């Protein structure tokens, strides 16, 4: 990786745009104005990853120098402003980055962080890794939708049951084939991890115990579980061998077996109910059989498949007046789950009397995959600059579209007095008088000065 | 440092356990299951050379996974013994063949791309359990598509509007560095789109194709100089035409594209640029054009009003078709709100004015390399065949409440008729295959160039 290659390319030649003796250019990030709060994550993997330490070399700037001598047909790269950066501070990034500590969750138009050269030499550096920094939307944008769907979880769960044990189990994340690079896969899995436990993409266990760290062993669990090429393998006349070999060889942990391959009615009514019924109604509390259909209306079928197994398998009605399945019998929809048909899954469920004690999600795409910047309007932009000793408060604000202008001049957040958050501009953050600034420096001069354990990020992220 | 070990789904690590007694064999093919009616095939040799080749497995791999397994599922369910024969047998390479067609080939929905086996009846449970990094490949193929079909819809109104395809390779620029999820999105979507296009500014797409795929061009795509808003709004809101100036004279020799919508799009054009500074744009030559970028409203309205009041303040032509067409010192590049949609709404609206296509350029971002999901094409990775107990089985999913997810059957290979059409025989009945041996037993067996690619790739 090569800091000096990991920008949009016209930036290269905007050190040559500012106006003249600009000592200073300082940027923010917001997400500008469901969706109403947004969990910030994610800065400290790319500050750890890509930002700190020595990360200017002779090496990189002549590789830097090359690319973009062909890429621009012409000469334009700042070749003597990185190799200030690599003498005088032996390569390390003269940068100031101020931040909202990971796992607060902020409502929409605050400033999240901050970012400003310490090096009047340097004033092309800020927005030069403006690339780099705003692709922490991504994981910002998978913890809020994460967040906002355990939301949904939460409220179902406890309407219908009375308390939210196993809550953080209820959405499992099946991302990994569906993403778009196996960074992306690392990066995504470890935001749903801020909110939920349950995993499948283990890029995320690895991605979090690099660069947050957590106290647990592990920071996301998984179970075994079937697919279909496990079962369509013993022949279509033994999907009923298939299911018993391997209940059979995780019967001390949960196992989910995919039962869709040819007629998930016929699974659950006849092989399950019935052939394989003494096997199910047999395996403890922390152990049961998870149920998985994988096709069809995610709504329709999974109230088709409850209705079956409600005939097969003895259901009880809970404090709420709720139907709710045997302790040794699971159900996961893992199928066309996004935040907008989860919710219409257990509202669902919920008018059919159906207690969200009998199912668990899995999402893949629609949790990793389909989101974008559009979503929170993550977006970096330049606030206030230093120009011969002037100090000047910038922004944009388009004629036709006045939800895109920006803020003004030194940026802070603050607890209000009723608790809430507010974002002062124009340096008044200096009055204090809501306080100190929330933004905590987190990165100087090339060293990570302020790091949160995954723990810490779980704990400023919780509900209520 | 990456291991293999650690890249795939959890369930998969609990899946040797789980096939029939005496597997020896398990054969998995990749499709676009049956608008997208053609695909390119275009990514796999990436994954193949920084994931696949190699010694992939070593003994503290084996370790980690390992310890990482127990506490993740808290059991020992990891296949500790059959991650170390392939360390011991063939020093951590992977005994797994894999055919491909060629990259940049265009292939109908519905067909073999590539297949999967395994070459040692210990590692039955190896084929599935690299589907997840294979799977991956439906991001580069699908970019490729959706940036080839936006080719198509360029191509026919740059020929209908002014008779020719002069700079369609550099119609539609990928600006989608920052709106994608990760440094590695932004290398492999930006390289699937230079298949099509040679305007990029995501420059680690540049730096993947030299590594992985390589050309006889000095470098893969190009860019021009350009502004943002913070080179412009830094000098005040009183100096936009201060900063216009300084920039077009800084960059007075080349191409330079400099947004104009920081506070007033049309006062922009037509009193700065159509008046005050007016001199400095009038004068350039034609290979060093003033590119006029907008960046916010609607975006074809917003193109349709300011070729208005260029076409007011600059001397406008009419072209060989009937299309009015800028001077040549002077353009548009259109890089907000893009997308396969929007693009055909833009050119077909500047088509009712009247508006030539080679006025106008397009950037795209989020649109072209972030808002594509695996279910555009329908990527999809399926076991076809099995040999258990010695016996081989054509085995396939068929859920009743959804016949599209139904999968082929046996072993398969691609073909094309006599006539041109593509098809897939199943069941082993291909026994001349367009699927060649790319991946065998850790090695890379065939390889491709990027120009290659893009030559497979080109347009009818
Ligand atoms: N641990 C798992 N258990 C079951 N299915 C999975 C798992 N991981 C991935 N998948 C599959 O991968 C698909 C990805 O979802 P999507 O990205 O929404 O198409 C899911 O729908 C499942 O079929
Ligand atoms: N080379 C570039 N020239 C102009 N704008 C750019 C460039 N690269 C990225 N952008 C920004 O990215 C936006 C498009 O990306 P997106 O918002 O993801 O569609 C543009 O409107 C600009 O704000
Ligand atoms: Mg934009």
């Amino acid at each position: 990786f090569n800091i000096l290659l990991a920008t949009d390319s016209y930036k290269v030649t905007h050190y040559k745009q500012y106006p003249p003796n600009t000592s200073k250019v300082y940027s923010y990030f917001e997400c500008r104005e469901k969706y109403e709060e947004t969990v910030f994550y994610g800065l400290q993997y790319i500050l750890n990853k890509y930002l700190k330490g020595k990360v200017v070399t002779k090496e990189k700037i002549q590789e830097a120098k090359d690319v973009y001598k062909e890429h621009f047909q012409d000469d334009v790269f700042n070749e003597k402003g990185w190799n200030y950066i690599l003498e005088k501070y032996d390569g390390h990034l003269p940068i100031e980055i101020k931040a909202v500590p990971e796992g607060f969750v902020i409502p929409r138009g605050n400033v999240l962080f901050t970012v400003e050269n310490t090096d009047p030499e340097c004033y092309w550096l800020t927005n030069w890794i403006e690339t780099i920094l705003v692709q922490s939307w991504y994981p910002i944008t998978v913890a809020t939708n994460s967040r906002e769907q355990k939301k949904i979880l939460a409220k179902y769960l406890l309407e219908t049951s009375g308390n939210l044990d196993g809550l953080e189990y209820k959405l499992h994340d099946f991302g990994y084939r569906g993403v778009s690079s196996q960074e992306t896969a690392g990066i995504g899995a470890s935001a749903h991890l801020v909110n939920f436990k349950g995993t499948d993409t283990v890029a995320g266990l690895a991605l979090i115990k690099k660069y947050y760290g957590t106290k647990d062993p592990v920071p996301g669990y998984s179970v075994p579980a079937a697919e279909h090429s496990t079962i369509t393998a013993w022949g279509k006349d033994h999907e009923k061998d298939a299911f018993e070999h391997i209940v059979t060889q995780f019967s001390s942990v949960p196992v989910s077996v995919v039962s869709d391959s040819y007629d998930i009615y016929n699974a659950c009514e006849k092989i399950w109910g019935e052939d394989l019924r003494h096997l199910i109604v047999s395996r403890s509390t922390q152990a049961p059989l998870i149920i998985r259909p994988d096709s069809g209306n995610p709504l329709d079928t999974v109230l088709k498949v409850l209705e079956i197994l409600g005939k097969k398998f003895p259901v009880t009605e809970n404090s709420k007046g709720y139907k709710l399945l045997p302790p040794y019998l699971r159900v996961i929809q893992g199928d066309g789950v996004d935040i907008n048909t989860l919710q219409e899954i257990v509202e669902g469920m919920k008018q059919k009397m159906w207690s969200i004690e009998n199912i668990a999600f899995g999402s893949g795409g629609g949790l990793l995959q389909k989101l974008t910047r559009d979503l929170l309007n993550c977006s970096f932009k330049c606030s206030y600059v230093v120009t011969n000793g002037l100090g000047i408060n910038v922004f944009k604000d388009p004629v036709a579209d006045p939800n895109k202008r920006s803020k003004k001049g030194r940026l802070s957040l603050h607890r209000t007095p009723a608790g809430n958050f507010v974002t002062l501009e124009e340096g008044k953050g200096d009055l204090e008088e809501y306080g100190q600034d929330l933004l905590h420096t987190v990165f100087k001069n090339g060293k990570v000065t302020k790091s949160y354990s995954f723990d810490e990020i779980r704990k400023n992220a919780q509900l209520n």
